[PDB]
């Protein structure tokens, strides 16, 4: 169902970048190591799976983003409290999101590329630099990703 424009960003993406400013949270075996399988719009919260690299087999889990009265702002449980934000999306193409997380007195930040098409990872690299720029994080807090990392 038509939900303000949330129902474009349904179905299937592609994880290309990650950075946050805890390394350990995205390099190997981080927490927030995951990559995006699919997605979908009910109700205006943002329902995904995700896949867990687990070393060899992947795991897949389903995370729901709960809608909040702020638009682009959806609170999601996973490893502590976050606070996502939508930054700049094109329901075609690309999305590139933010997170605060909180675990125990805590906080980190955790920026996320991901694509609905491949061959298009060099593309949208040089806008989610600027997202992170924008958000405090640098450049060499990205790590890229490729088909070896992923599942």
């Amino acid at each position: 169902e038509p939900q303000g424009g949330l129902e474009e960003l349904s179905g299937r993406w592609h994880s290309v970048a990650l950075a946050s400013n805890k390394s350990d949270l995205i390099k190997p075996w981080g927490h927030f190591r995951v990559f995006i399988h699919s997605m979908s719009a009910k109700d205006g919260n943002l329902h995904g799976d995700i896949l867990i690299p687990q070393d060899g087999q992947c795991e897949k889990v389903s995370l729901t983003a709960f809608k909040t009265a702020t638009s682009n702002k959806f609170d999601l449980e996973y490893w502590g409290h976050n606070d996502l934000y939508l930054a700049e999306v094109d329901p075609k193409s690309y999305l590139i999101l933010y997170m605060i997380n909180q675990y125990n007195d805590d906080t980190s930040l955790v920026a996320h590329l991901m694509v609905r098409d491949l061959s298009r990872q060099q593309d949208f690299l040089p806008a989610f630099e600027s997202v992170c720029e924008d958000i405090g994080l640098h450049k060499d807090q990205i790590v890229v990703l490729s088909d070896d990392d992923r599942c």
